[PDB]
């Protein structure tokens, strides 16, 4: 049994691996590139699509499952595993991915392919393809996310996928992965912890209140999938003192996939669920708005404050976010939260830094509003429970993450006796 690295491979995107044992092969995840790799989506995938066996997807994120569609493009006609949730959210995130997207790499034909050959497989379920036995684990990263468990020819290889930050209250907590001969691992926060999530929300709240008592807008750019369902449950579950006022789910996208979390409840936390016995939707706090269209987004900016909006890309790359910003940073009685990492050299970075003023949409704008960053909203695994989860394991591959984010958990991991190292593209390692 060998696992060969197709994408994330010292950086965060493109997420594929292909599992070769047994004379089979199955694809575990099929990611897009994105940011400055996107043109790679163009590029081959470095193996024979039309030679795969099946495909796993761990969680709907683009960057897990956004070339799905070009592997069917190019032959592929194979099943596509994964949890009945992330079935549903990926015919959010792929039909979303083709209309917007500048350079497309696949055509309307291919998203319909694709989405016809998923078939679902929840945790605990067993696929049999030859000697092979496959499993999903919780991986407590968004409804339906999960690590693969493979076992085969006598030997077992789990892949993490994307492992969630345990200490938030959304998603239940990932589970402890079975002892293997290889774990493939992502080390996004291999260099370090968050901040505690608890305190993260109080600060979050008291941001709130000073913001909003005052009559300024509180700014929160987020991921359009599950990051903003998750700010407005922190809402909902503290609404009653905040002071009141409007919430807007300034993304259309968000609504969708909001819409759609009804129908996730078996996914979420016993927390989240027992709210939903009482018959009650947590994900839907007092004053909440889903603005549909550029004028009532564009109205937004000149209309005053008290209010609270959620708006993307939640890496300010660009969306209705930007328009927010450039008309709300230069009034002090604003606040710009981060409540999702920010990439360096980005215009996050910028406004961090907390300079005189910022450029925004071609327009230099005055940094009055006050900011703040909340790591402790992190959708990943910190350092500390990186290690946990890996504790006892023998060898570890890393992938997704920065080359020193990753060499900082290896040292680590090199240092308790388990042999690390870090992925490299297209080069298979035995199991
Ligand atoms: O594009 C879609 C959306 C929903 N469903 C199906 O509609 C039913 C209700 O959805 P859900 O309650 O499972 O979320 C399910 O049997 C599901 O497979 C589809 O086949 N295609
Ligand atoms: O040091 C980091 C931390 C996060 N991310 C990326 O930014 C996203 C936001 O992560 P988070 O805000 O949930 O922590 C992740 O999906 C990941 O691709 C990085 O590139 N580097
Ligand atoms: O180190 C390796 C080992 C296997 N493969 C890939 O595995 C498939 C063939 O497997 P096999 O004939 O080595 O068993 C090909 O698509 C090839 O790209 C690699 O890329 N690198
Ligand atoms: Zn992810
Ligand atoms: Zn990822």
């Amino acid at each position: 049994m060998r696992i060969v690295p197709f994408g994330a491979a010292r950086e965060v995107t493109g997420s594929a691996h292909l599992l070769l044992a047994g004379g089979r092969r199955v694809l575990l995840d099929c990611g897009m590139f994105q940011g400055k790799e996107e043109a790679r989506n163009h590029a081959p995938f470095g193996f024979d699509p039309k030679e795969v066996d099946a495909v796993l997807l761990t969680h709907a994120h683009l960057d897990h499952v956004g070339r799905l569609p070009k592997l069917f493009r190019e032959g592929y006609r194979g099943p596509v595993y994964a949890t009945r949730a992330t079935v549903l959210l990926m015919e959010i995130v792929l039909e979303d991915a083709l209309k917007v997207m500048d350079e497309p790499f696949f055509g309307p034909e291919d998203v319909e392919e694709a989405l016809g050959h998923l078939r679902p497989l929840e945790y605990g379920e067993w696929l049999r393809l030859g000697a092979l036995s496959l499993a999903f684990g919780q991986a407590g990263h968004l409804p339906g996310s999960a690590f693969v468990v493979a076992q085969g020819e006598g030997r077992t290889l789990v892949y993490s996928g994307d492992l969630g930050n345990r200490e938030k209250d959304v998603l239940p907590d990932p589970s402890l992965p079975p002892l293997a001969d290889l774990v493939l691992a992502e080390g996004t926060y291999g260099d370090r912890p968050h901040r505690p999530y608890r305190e993260t929300v109080r600060e979050f709240l008291e941001i709130l209140e000073k913001t909003l008592s005052q009559g300024g807008k509180v700014l929160i750019p987020t991921f359009a999938v599950e990051r903003a369902q998750e700010i407005l449950y922190v809402l909902y579950t503290h609404g009653h003192r905040l002071p009141r006022a409007p919430i807007y789910l300034d993304s259309p996208m968000a609504g969708r996939v909001l819409s759609l979390y009804p129908r996730l409840v078996r996914y979420f936390s016993e927390e989240v669920q027992a709210h939903f016995l009482q018959g009650k939707n947590p994900f839907r706090p007092a004053g909440l708005e889903v603005v549909e269209h550029t004028e009532a987004s564009k109205a937004l900016n000149r209309a005053p404050g008290p209010m609270v909006v959620l708006a993307g890309s939640g890496m300010l790359a660009g969306g209705r976010i930007l328009h927010h910003l450039k008309h709300g940073l230069s009034d002090p009685r604003n606040a710009l939260v981060f409540v999702g990492y920010q990439p360096q050299g980005g215009l996050g970075a910028e406004i961090i830094a907390r300079p005189p003023a910022v450029r925004i949409l071609g327009e230099e704008v005055p940094l009055r509003a006050s900011v703040h960053t909340l790591g402790g909203f992190s959708g990943h695994a910190g350092q500390d429970e990186l290690l946990d989860w890996l504790q006892g394991e023998p060898r570890v591959v890393l992938v997704h993450g920065e080359e020193e984010k990753l060499l900082a958990l290896g040292k680590l991991l090199a240092l308790r006796g388990q042999e690390v190292s870090l992925a490299r593209f297209g080069e298979g390692v035995p199991v």
